[PDB]
């Protein structure tokens, strides 16, 4: 167990372990997580620091029973010198004069004092859009990897950083079948290095494990994988961005079994009006089998650690009424099948189709939404 902190994380079966290498103590951990976003935006800092103090926010997250944060970032936020925008330095006087990296470091050190796990998520290459692929004509794979290497060297020193969510939401920007071969979108198992996320995750993960051997590597799904795989299931074309893990069975990512975590995204009627959200398609009793095929079998049949990295919705608040039913159904199903490690989207209220756990006052929570979610925390 090599580690620069004394702590080494690893997967055993479908369970995540935290190992203290000096003393030999080791425990399984849950991830009861939330996303707290903003470092992937042009403000270059988690949102909500106009109305709240950053440390009060971490304390509140903890008081609600969460023990983990997924922290989205974009390339510019993790380069030295990038200035954060929108902080009220009267509520946050200890942030005055800090750059976004210093703020990230301060927040992660504090989460660690509070016993909060951090998962780092390279959410966008620019700070405006999630790209479909892990590069761009102006930012190469080599650049993407070098950024993760400099993130891993800097943040690998914080004991509570559990690892790297390689690239948020690989997806497509045209329909199949062109999306499989037109080079504009992520694929999986096409046998084409320009677009295959399964092969990229191997290359990117290996590079990170060289400098942070103690980290977990979280790999999301794609949107479309390969014609064979997607056409083999009736809703095979209707998986979310980062939400199609159908190609794992035939094309497993070839990263060490004790390091690899699979991390699908899954959403409800508030995010997209999927055909399968018709009561006249089986809703909501049809859901379990759809989740099972899109990603659940990766745990339930193949035995891997599967940590849902995003799910959420308005839960009836200025949104689709079916959302309340959908989050209730999805949480029942995660309980019944022991998907106990997750990250909810999001802590922040300022997410247009999902809202968050906090209300728009950035202070009060959606009680009912939270009470449903809290069933996962036992
Ligand atoms: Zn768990
Ligand atoms: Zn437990
Ligand atoms: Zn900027
Ligand atoms: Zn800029
Ligand atoms: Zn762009
Ligand atoms: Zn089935
Ligand atoms: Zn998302
Ligand atoms: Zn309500």
């Amino acid at each position: 167990y090599q580690t620069p902190t004394g702590i080494y994380y690893e997967v055993r079966g479908d369970t995540i372990y935290m190992i203290n290498v000096t003393s030999g103590e080791e425990t399984p951990i849950h991830l009861f997580g939330v996303n707290w976003f903003g470092f992937e935006t042009p403000n270059h800092v988690v949102h909500g620091l106009w109305k709240r103090n950053w440390e009060d926010m971490l304390l509140q997250i903890k008081s609600l029973g969460f023990n983990a944060i997924r922290l989205p970032f974009c390339t510019e936020s993790v380069k030295p010198g990038t200035q954060p925008i929108g902080i009220d330095y009267s509520k946050n006087p200890d942030l005055r004069g800090l750059d976004s990296l210093q703020i990230m470091e301060k927040i992660i050190k504090k989460a660690g004092d509070l016993g909060i796990f951090v998962l780092l998520d390279y959410h966008r290459i620019g700070c405006t859009h999630i790209e479909p692929l892990w590069y761009t004509e102006d930012f190469s794979e080599e650049d993407f990897i070098n950024t993760w290497i400099e993130v891993a060297k800097r943040f690998g020193k914080y004991w509570n950083v559990i690892g790297a969510d390689l690239k948020n939401e690989p997806h497509s920007v045209t329909s199949p079948p062109a999306a499989y071969t037109d080079g504009t979108g992520a694929t999986w198992g096409m046998g084409n290095p320009a677009t295959d996320w399964n092969l990229a995750a191997e290359r990117i993960g290996k590079a990170i494990l060289k400098v942070a051997p103690h980290w977990l590597i979280f790999v999301e799904g794609t949107q479309f994988t390969n014609p064979k795989t997607d056409s083999s299931y009736k809703w095979g074309y209707n998986a979310w961005w980062g939400g199609n893990l159908m190609a794992v069975k035939d094309y497993p990512v070839n990263l060490p079994k004790n390091k690899l975590v699979y991390s699908p995204h899954v959403y409800g009627p508030d995010v997209y009006n999927q055909p399968y959200f018709g009561p006249a398609k089986g809703f909501p009793d049809n859901l379990p089998d759809i989740w099972y095929h899109h990603f659940g079998y990766v745990k339930l049949e193949l035995g891997y650690s599967v940590v849902i990295g995003e799910f959420g919705g308005k839960y009836g608040h200025g949104g689709d009424p079916r959302d309340v039913i959908w989050q209730n159904k999805l949480v029942d199903w995660m309980i019944e099948n022991k998907f106990c490690d997750f990250f909810y989207w999001s802590w922040n209220p300022d997410s247009g189709d999902t809202g968050g756990i906090l209300q728009d006052d950035w202070t009060t929570i959606w009680e009912d939404k939270y009470n449903n979610l809290k069933r996962l925390m036992d």
